[PDB]
């Protein structure tokens, strides 16, 4: 159901929360080749999500379930701005710019949090 494929996307999210949460661990350690690794890691999880939620939205439209499609709709919007900070964090790792990285790093977790109570209002929806 959509509502399976919603708890799949949503066990692949707290993946990627689990492994950011030990990169930023990492960081602070300054233990560089683990972080280069969680960051490839982490963008594959990011790729799956994306494309998991993706097939959602576009299930929920076929459906014509209205409210799932607008809180899905500002849901990928926000992960959109998730996945731009990631990539400039990304970019900040890559050029040695730790303070950038720092910066991208918390703004990411807020991100991140903010769009938690639209993700459990999605369950409810589908
Ligand atoms: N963005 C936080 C403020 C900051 C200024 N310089 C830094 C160098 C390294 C770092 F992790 C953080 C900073």
């Amino acid at each position: 159901s959509v509502k399976s494929e919603y708890a799949e996307a949503a066990a692949v999210g707290q993946e990627a929360v689990a492994v950011f949460n030990t990169m930023k661990a990492a960081f602070q350690n300054g233990d560089k080749e683990a972080v280069a690794q969680y960051l490839a890691r982490l963008a594959s999880l990011y790729t799956r999500h994306e494309e998991l939620l993706n097939r959602i939205l576009e299930k929920a439209r076929r459906e014509g379930n209205k409210e799932a499609v607008t809180l899905m709709n500002e849901f990928t919007a926000t992960f959109q701005t998730g996945k731009s900070i990631f990539n400039a964090m990304v970019a900040a790792f890559k050029n040695g710019d730790d303070d950038s990285f720092e910066s991208y790093l918390q703004a990411l977790e807020k991100v991140t949090a903010k769009g938690e109570t639209l993700a459990d209002q999605i369950a409810k929806a589908l």
